[PDB]
């Protein structure tokens, strides 16, 4: 289990893939850059789609999904860190975010 603070993420973003687990109706609302979602309610069934060759950044909307993310996937093999403070965090302290 690893933790990264959001101007660590933002500082390597390029060496990261944002992973991010919250419902989709949360992300119309803003997201990182090409983060790729997937909800904790589907994340143990779609984890497989998941590369391991990748540096996993795990955002939540404030940390507490997310955290119970990482645990999951440490313990499969998988290089994921979790993001502290969530995308609510990274919000706040004026990091670019995407409508898409």
């Amino acid at each position: 289990y690893r933790s990264i603070n959001a101007a660590d993420l933002y500082e390597n973003i390029k060496a990261y893939t944002v992973l991010d687990v919250r419902e989709p109706f949360e992300l119309i609302f803003g997201s990182i850059a090409n983060s790729i979602n997937i909800p904790i309610s589907e994340l143990r069934e779609k984890w497989k789609i998941l590369e391991r060759d990748k540096k996993y950044a795990v955002i939540c909307a404030h940390g507490n999904r997310s955290a119970a993310a990482v645990e999951f996937l440490s313990q499969l093999g998988l290089n994921i860190v979790d993001v502290e403070g969530g995308i609510q965090s990274w919000i706040e302290e004026g990091y670019p975010v995407v409508l898409e």
